[PDB]
């Protein structure tokens, strides 16, 4: 099998309901008090394509396939993985498309939280922000989306 | 010219119809019987982003620039391209986001086709599939789209 | 600090108008006359994602967080930032969605004025367009937008 460097690149969406004027989001482990998200699971967008980000680098199925709280345990599982393939994380580059929360204002917990669940160094973590311009789903505060691209490096 | 590792990104989407109660759409080589595609080509988000994917990798024209049935003559040329630069194909993760076809269902045959036409291991190659939570276009089943990530390694 | 091979992935979109039958919009640097941005910026989603795939590969803030005309302001800043962590551009690849305007037809000049401020070689950058089959936003003509994919590659 192939064990050399390997790309990965994870994707989310969900259901969002901001708390304005007419279950509690999680983003990166972070509790963002304003913010609804509609979904079985706990909505976090950044630990759900960060694990699939993983899985996909490494040819696994995805989480929804194999396993058809349970972020954690997903990112565990992920860990674990990277670890018996003989791998570890080069870095890993997260893109968050939402109109509200602001990233840049829990930026440093994000990090910390990822770099806590994975083992790595927060050197090896990016996370970023960008609206979508008040246009479409996203825009509309509908939904909110998540890009997570990692490198897996071999292992001596 | 620069001949180290080359990291490449494909995107395409297609406009289809599902065919519910009020030319058929190929997904990674895979007939999807209950979709059609509504598009000059064949459809096949999964092949296009691919062969795009590699292009973009080696800094080549994109197939519409290039070459303005279909796809097996796209996904040939990328291979030989590959090949003739000095390259070989790390890995590859693949993204799909719709409501349907369900990708884990085709995953097996999607996997082995795609490591029959490329020439590489199945150990290399990762397809998801993602709903886009039945918003905007991709949610109201009017299309469905790809990205697909690469790595090319230096031969020796 | 890690010090290996970085992946980044930088997003932008704007808000553009085009001057059909009933600012002007910058695209890698080239004017682009017959369309308008609205935006408080340039509007250039190739080069601020550039940046941002940049800084993101780095583990840096972004440019909005960091600096909360400017284009050419960011483009150094970012060249000059993969210098001083002792880092080379490997390849970047770049994907524009938008109907109009036609990326291949100024590819040449996007990708040579790209070479130019970042001080790399025309073979290390690839860009691409592809339309959203005239759905959603971005098939409406309302917005476009890039993602921008780098990888960095650490110096001897
Ligand atoms: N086009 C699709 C859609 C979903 N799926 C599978 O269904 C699982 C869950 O789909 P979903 O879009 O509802 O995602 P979640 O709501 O679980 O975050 C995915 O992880 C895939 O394994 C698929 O294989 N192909
Ligand atoms: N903004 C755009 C849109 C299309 N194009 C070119 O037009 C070709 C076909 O565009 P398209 O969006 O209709 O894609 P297909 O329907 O061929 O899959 C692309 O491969 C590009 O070469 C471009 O260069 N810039
Ligand atoms: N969900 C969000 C949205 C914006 N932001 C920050 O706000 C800056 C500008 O956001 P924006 O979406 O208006 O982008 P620009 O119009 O500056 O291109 C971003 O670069 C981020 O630093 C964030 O951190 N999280
Ligand atoms: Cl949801
Ligand atoms: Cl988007
Ligand atoms: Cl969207
Ligand atoms: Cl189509
Ligand atoms: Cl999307
Ligand atoms: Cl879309
Ligand atoms: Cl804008
Ligand atoms: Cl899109
Ligand atoms: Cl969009
Ligand atoms: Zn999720
Ligand atoms: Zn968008
Ligand atoms: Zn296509
Ligand atoms: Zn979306
Ligand atoms: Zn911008
Ligand atoms: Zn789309």
């Amino acid at each position: 099998s192939y064990n050399g460097i390997r790309i990965g690149q994870g994707y989310d969406i969900h259901k969002i309901k901001v708390l304005d004027e007419e279950k509690t989001l999680t983003l990166g482990g972070v509790k963002i008090n304003n913010v609804l998200v509609l979904s079985h699971s706990d909505g976090d967008i950044i630990y759900h394509s960060i694990v699939d980000s993983i899985l996909g680098a490494l040819g696994s199925l995805d989480i929804g396939t194999l396993f058809p709280k349970n972020s954690a345990i997903f990112l565990r599982y992920a860990r674990l993985l990277i670890y018996k393939k003989n791998y570890d994380i080069g870095n890993v580059d997260i893109n968050v498309i939402a109109q509200v929360p602001k990233i840049s204002n829990i930026r440093k917990n994000i990090i910390k939280n990822i770099s806590t669940v994975l083992n790595i160094d927060e050197s090896q973590i990016s996370v970023k922000g960008k609206t979508h311009e008040k246009l479409g789903v996203i825009g509309e505060k509908k939904a909110i989306e998540c890009f997570a691209n990692i490198l897996l490096i071999p292992k001596n």
